[PDB]
């Protein structure tokens, strides 16, 4: 590929290797006052609109957005169906900005084409703590697809984060683009076996009958932490704590003050999980999960995949796969028809024992203007939604 757009940008190059000892942007000495102060010229009949994603009406736009074009696997047979509710939380976690919920809109019709969004995080590299950008939910609408605005709405988003004095971004992507920093592969852990064969996310064979498969991924009603129970207010403390401490060994995380630990893990329903084991007051082990339905596209019987995604999972008290374990059963007691994780931090090693299955794609995380030595991703400490 040429990569006409991106080569344009700091980012490395495809061949582009660093030294461990170099850590640090590809542009420095940035100046606010010089940013563009002009929006970013889009196509005729097309005009930018600042969405609100606190308002239920713009949100269900983005939603409908999201709903009908955006992320599907490799074969087309499912799309992620991001829930309102969650893109509400994905979307104003603590010191949030309106501005950064960029969309386009279709003038005639006065609907929306078009979105991206990003969210300020003190992201940790090597262990140089940096403000950063973290930019998701780029979509543009299947109909106006190969036309280039994809990297009108970067250079725009860009520009905004600019005018903050924020010069470095995290994103993650399933496609190849200049240049990881990480690679993860997905893995996927049948709950409701049934239906994952039903709708052929998983397969039979002549010695896995359909009975025998339900028999390999069953699973007992009974934690290994009986004291696991849902987070309340009262444990933010705690969790800041267990698993700010936990992540500081890691090559790639962010930096969570008390208030984003508050927003992140605080349980919604059908949103986001967090579990904790309280001994004597404090705060000693954590599950977390997030809910991410896919849409089944076509599929008769199933119009939705009810996927749980690990997240944050921190043991003190047992073993990583006693914790992970749990985790399976938590979702699965959450009516979830399958527990996907990534090969970072610590998951890969439990993967094997908790009959989890290799899937067929990865997600690739990257930095914007940062130059630093690439990693493997057990030394990923981020998860994005
Ligand atoms: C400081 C501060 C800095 C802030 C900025 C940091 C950089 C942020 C980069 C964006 C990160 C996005 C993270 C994600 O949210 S992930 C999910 C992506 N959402 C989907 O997968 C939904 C379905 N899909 C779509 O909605 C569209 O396919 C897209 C993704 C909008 C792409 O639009 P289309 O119409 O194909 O392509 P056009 O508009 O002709 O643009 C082509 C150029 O674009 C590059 N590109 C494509 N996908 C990308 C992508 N996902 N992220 C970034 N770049 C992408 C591509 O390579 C090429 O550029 P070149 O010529 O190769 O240099
Ligand atoms: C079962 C299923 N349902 N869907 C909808 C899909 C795609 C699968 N197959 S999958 O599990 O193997 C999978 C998964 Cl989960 C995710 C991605 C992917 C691609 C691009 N971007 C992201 N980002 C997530 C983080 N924020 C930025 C966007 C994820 C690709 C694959 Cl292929
Ligand atoms: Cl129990």
């Amino acid at each position: 590929p040429d990569y006409k757009f991106w080569y344009t940008q700091p980012v490395p190059k495809i061949n582009d290797e660093f030294n461990e000892s170099v850590n640090e942007p590809f542009i420095s000495d940035n100046k606010v006052e010089d940013v563009r102060k002009d929006e970013y010229k889009l196509p005729p009949g097309y005009s930018w609109y600042v969405c609100d994603v606190k308002d239920e009406k713009d949100r269900s736009e983005i939603y409908t957005l999201l709903t009908d074009n955006y992320v599907e696997d490799d074969d087309n047979i499912f799309r992620f169906n991001y829930s309102a509710e969650f893109l509400l939380w994905a979307l104003t976690s603590p010191n949030y900005l309106k501005t950064w919920h960029i969309g386009v809109k279709y003038d005639a019709s006065n609907k929306l084409i078009g979105f991206i969004s990003a969210i300020p995080t003190d992201i940790c590299i090597h262990k140089r703590t940096i403000k950063m950008a973290e930019v998701n939910f780029l979509c543009v609408h299947k109909t106006l697809r190969s036309k280039r605005l994809a990297p009108v709405l970067i250079k725009e988003i860009t520009r905004r984060i600019n005018l903050e004095n924020i010069w470095q971004a995290i994103y993650t992507a399933g496609v190849y683009l200049p240049k990881p920093v990480s690679d993860a592969r997905y893995y996927h852990r049948s709950i409701n076996v049934k239906k994952l064969i039903e709708i052929g996310f998983s397969s039979l064979n002549s010695r896995l009958t359909m009975s025998r498969a339900i028999k390999l991924y069953r699973v007992e009603d009974t934690l290994n932490i009986k004291n696991m129970r849902l987070m309340k207010k009262k444990d933010v403390e705690g969790v800041h704590k267990l698993l700010g401490s936990y992540l500081e060994q890691f090559n790639l995380y962010a930096v969570f003050t008390k208030e984003e630990i508050a927003h992140w893990f605080l349980p919604i329903e059908n949103v986001i999980y967090t579990y904790v084991n309280e001994e004597n007051g404090k705060i000693k082990d954590m599950i977390s999960f997030y809910s991410l339905p896919s849409q089944i596209l076509g599929n008769d019987k199933y119009s939705t995949l009810n996927a749980a995604y690990s997240f944050y999972n921190v043991t003190t008290t047992a073993t990583f796969k006693q914790l992970m374990q749990d985790a399976i059963l938590l979702a699965k007691r959450n009516n979830f028809d399958v527990f996907n994780a990534l090969e970072v931090m610590q998951n890969k090693s439990v993967f094997e024992d908790l009959k989890f299955g290799e899937g067929d794609e990865s997600l690739k995380y990257y930095l914007y203007n940062w130059k630093c030595a690439s990693f493997a991703p057990a030394h990923v400490g981020i998860v994005l939604l």
